């Protein structure tokens, strides 16, 4: 569980992140491909981005990229009572897209990284443990619903 100081910490670096929802997903699903190469594979449609520049001008990532954010953000913003939410995209990632529970631990490595580079001074330590606390959370229950449904993760 989370405090409610966690969650303000959590809710006031995802301001920033909305001051730029685009640009921030580039940055993570850059940062994700190099880190675990493994993920990009998962991206039909983002194979043939074989350098950074064209991952950077790809309008079909950009966009990707802003769907992703926009779904964790609405989740983080329920402050941990987000059944309603989480629903959906468990459903499509167990069933359609495949992700294992690991590929969400790698995205949220990379949302981490991304959030400090670009938001230190917002991101210090409680900030990240609290973050660390929210992204747990998520993915325990998505690793729930993966199950639910039938599908190890
Ligand atoms: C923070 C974690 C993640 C969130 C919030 C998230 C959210 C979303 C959302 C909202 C969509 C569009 C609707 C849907 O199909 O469910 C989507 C699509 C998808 N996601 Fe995820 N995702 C996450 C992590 C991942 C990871 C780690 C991978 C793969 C390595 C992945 C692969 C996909 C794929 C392949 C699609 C379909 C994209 C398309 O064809 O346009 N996702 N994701
Ligand atoms: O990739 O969601
Ligand atoms: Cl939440």
């Amino acid at each position: 569980v989370l405090s409610e100081g966690e969650w303000q910490l959590v809710l006031h670096v995802w301001a920033k992140v909305e001051a730029d929802v685009a640009g921030h997903g580039q940055d993570i699903h850059i940062r994700l491909f190099k880190s675990h190469p493994e993920t990009l594979e998962k991206h039909d449609r983002f194979k043939h981005l074989k350098t950074e520049a064209e991952m950077k001008a790809s309008e079909d990532l950009k966009k990707h990229g802003v769907t992703v954010l926009t779904a964790l953000g609405a989740i983080l913003k329920k402050k941990g009572h987000h059944e309603a939410e989480l629903k959906p995209l468990a459903q499509s990632h167990a069933t359609k897209h495949k992700i294992p529970i690991k590929y969400l631990e790698f995205e949220s490595e990379a949302i981490i990284h991304v959030l400090h580079s670009r938001h230190p001074g917002d991101f210090g330590a409680d900030a990240q443990g609290a973050m660390n606390k929210a992204l747990e959370l998520f993915r325990k229950d998505i690793a729930a619903k993966y199950k639910e449904l039938g599908y190890q993760g």
